[PDB]
């Protein structure tokens, strides 16, 4: 056995987990200075010459520290069935019954292009044929189908991990702060996907008339979402610090039941999600620690029962808020959620005080979208709420989400390659890179004409020291494209 | 020459035009009495055995009149110059630039089952290969392209006709009306196709965005266009009594105008505007009269024409009583034009009477959509509007057009078939009308269970008397089909 403390978790055995990468994906695109307080890659540990920390595994010790704390209370009881048998009612009235999923397609639905996990922990190309897993992962994938389809139970293993990413300087050079990953074992991810996919499909096909955005474009679905967003009255934010690490199970189940009884083997599905949600056995390395608590994130489904759950606390501190039926204030209202990110519009008349303690008493950290200090605060207007990392415009023509400047810009700055140690290398010209262009002089479009012009120069230096010279299309032309389309 | 008085209008020539019509293409679709007061074919003239009237071309002489009746007054010169303008930069600033339309795509675009008006009368398909025109068309159509290509003006003839379609029993056993048609001729066809194909085809890719709903599609449409209605606080409908024939061309110009500048090749455009709305040469069988003032109706591009007439009405009426910029009512409004069909939803506040008032002065005969007696009305919701014989309804998953019960039932009774002399005969069974039956049940589930269920018999007994039996399938199952697609 062992057990064992590690970082707070009771140890349940010894690890079989890579050591965490010690380098990033983010080459700079030019070899000048930079802009200062500019944004960079996240602390690469003991190897990283920008400055001296902890090791990479003292940083997740300190990413498991949340997962360790005392939970938040549930919502009542009374209110917790309501709600989610009002989510579930108007599902089966919305989703379209989808039929089961094979093995083929199963194994099809997977990224290819990232790690097995548990326990090969081999890049799941290796194994693949274009059509089947073979060798290793044929292994692990067939014995997870056997398992599925007799219904049987298989204990999940996930492999922690520490996303590569930019980050504000401050994370790194002053408190070094980076994200926690958790990475499913093929077998479950195949496991999932089999009992799942069928649901998950059919809810990404309803991305517009249910709150669960899921799958939906920006650039075409988002004028129809935001459109519907400003039916309603009053408007709001929350965003909510540290979503996964203070989930609970207990709520987590309840999506989950919703996610069973949708699913077109219910039976088979039972003993799926009853093995994702039971205690989750997490690989750091020396040890495989026991999360009883918390997200597990590894998986296919994830995602969308992470926003399942989101759904159904909104409103729960809703219904208990206003003391309306929730499918009454679903009449009132237009919800999204994309895992710990929402836009609440309503007609009602909500308490924000009493909202974001009821949120709070879950165990829930709900901050604004861009404003701190809370209680969270209620606008009049959609324009300026925020969501997905853009803001919510509105003119003449309709709503879209615009990609602030910060963000164009820091797109800019910072391209993706091969793994490296520095941070700062420039690499080649990345004749990689004209797909990636467009979108960015499509996305600075829509800060009028100025600024437009300021991103074409850069982008056309950039587009010379590389092997495709561009057209730059003219302001009007490029905004066009991007508000009116397909 | 002649000239000549037939209709209260200046003859211009000896007509050639078929003899009218005497026969209907509905069928019923059951022997039994027909339900009281419901609908039936229009009169069919002389030998029409339901009841004695007039000949068929004394009731077009009456269609005639509004023709020769003083036109209304021109909107204020400053405000029509700029909600011309306005427009303009609208779709200049919406509309994909198109690249110009050939004489094969063409030829191709029009209706291949309807007349090629003077001077064959021919059906189109008759000279048709299936990519070209051939014998006598493939005359008429080459000489055109010709006159096309080199600028040269050619003058239009119409021909007239009594439009069959279902009409309320009062047209039939009370006062006698049937609606008049004008058939463009074969020539006039193809120039305007290749002149204005192009921003008809851009106009319409953008019929959210923009108000001309030419295009759209009620059932995957209209969600998000009636979204955008509710963005805004007032809303109206309004009708219009003879909305054709009371138009201005020089308003009709102006629409032309717009059209000119905004086609890929404006001088051969010009010269095609110029002729279609030329006073305009009307074959009613015995003479060609001349007919200087309303909208000639007979082309590929004429209801867009018309609705942009309409867009420039609406927004002069607006501007003259709101005083507010025409491009800013644009930003604090939504609209919806096809043809004589207006929702207007805005946030500004609009005098009502000064409204109707103005829209008079114009000519114009608003009345209100099902409520009789003006001025106009507004109200605070877009719940109960109607558009496109469609009432706008509103739910917990989105808006949507919902045709009422009235016309379901009529599309039950009458069936469309071969031409023939008396209405109330029955055909065989329709193996042809599947389809159809499909959509009906799909109109129907909008209207909750008891109703779907009555015709879901009406459809079962028709569908076995036929070489075709059906799934019918379950309310929910149907409601969602039609709710939420695709
Ligand atoms: O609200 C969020 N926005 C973006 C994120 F990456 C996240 O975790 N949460
Ligand atoms: O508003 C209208 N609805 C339907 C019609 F046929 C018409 O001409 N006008
Ligand atoms: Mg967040
Ligand atoms: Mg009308
Ligand atoms: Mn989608
Ligand atoms: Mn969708
Ligand atoms: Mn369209
Ligand atoms: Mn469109």
């Amino acid at each position: 056995r062992p057990s064992g403390t590690y970082a707070g978790l009771p140890i349940a055995d010894y690890g079989d987990a890579p050591p965490l990468s010690t380098k990033t994906m983010f080459w700079r695109t030019s070899p000048e200075k930079l802009p200062p307080g500019a944004w960079e890659p996240a602390y690469l540990g003991s190897k990283d010459e920008r400055v001296d920390g902890p090791s990479l595994q003292q940083v997740m010790r300190d990413q498991l520290k949340p997962y360790s704390e005392p939970r938040g209370l549930l919502p009542p009881q009374e209110i917790l069935d309501a709600v989610c048998d009002a989510i579930e009612n108007r599902l089966e009235n919305t989703l379209e019954p989808q039929k089961p999923w094979t093995f083929k397609k199963a194994c099809e639905s997977l990224d290819k292009n990232t790690s097995s996990g548990y326990p090969y922990h081999k890049q799941k190309s290796k194994d693949w044929t274009g059509s089947a897993f073979i060798g290793d992962l044929g292994d692990q994938a067939t014995h997870a189908n056997n398992m599925y389809e007799m219904g049987k139970s298989m204990r999940p293993i996930y492999t922690a991990a520490l996303k590569d990413e930019l980050v504000k300087p401050d994370k790194i050079y002053g408190k070094i702060k980076k994200r926690l990953l958790w990475g499913s074992d093929l077998g479950t991810m195949i496991r999932a996907a089999r009992a799942f996919g069928p649901f998950c499909d059919a809810l990404k096909e309803t991305c517009i008339f249910n709150p669960i955005r899921v799958g939906m474009s920006m650039n075409e679905d988002g004028p129809f979402i935001f459109a519907r967003h400003a039916n309603f009255r009053y408007h709001m934010d929350a965003d909510y610090t540290r979503w996964d690490s203070t989930q609970q199970r207990a709520i987590l189940k309840r999506a989950g039941d919703i996610m069973v009884r949708l699913s077109p083997e219910p039976d088979l599905a039972r003993v799926v999600m009853d093995d994702l949600l039971a205690p989750s056995l997490l690989d750091v390395g020396d040890y495989k620690i026991v999360v009883e608590e918390g997200l597990p994130s590894g998986c296919p489904c994830t995602t969308q029962l992470n926003s399942l759950a989101h759904w159904i606390l909104t409103l729960c501190a809703m219904v208990e808020v206003t003391r309306v039926d929730p499918d009454i204030v679903m009449q009132e209202s237009e919800f999204s959620f994309y895992g710990d990110d929402e836009v609440v519009s309503t007609n009602l008349e909500l308490d924000m005080v009493k909202y974001t303690m009821a949120l709070r008493r879950y165990g829930l950290l709900p901050t604004r979208a861009d404003k701190e200090e809370g209680p969270l605060e209620r606008r009049q207007t959609l324009q300026g709420i925020s969501f997905l990392r853009r803001a919510i415009v509105g003119d003449q023509f309709g709503w879209y989400g615009r990609l602030d400047r910060a963000s164009i810009d820091r797109q800019l700055l910072w391209t993706k390659g091969p793994n490296h140690q520095n941070p700062f290398e420039t690499l080649p010209g990345h004749a990689q890179r004209p797909s990636q262009l467009m979108a960015l002089l499509g996305e600075a479009a829509m800060h009028g004409e100025k600024y437009y012009r300021t991103v074409a120069s850069r982008v056309s230096k950039e587009a010379a020291q590389s092997g495709i010279e561009m057209v730059v299309p003219r302001h009007r032309s490029v905004l066009r494209w991007v508000r009116f389309g397909t």
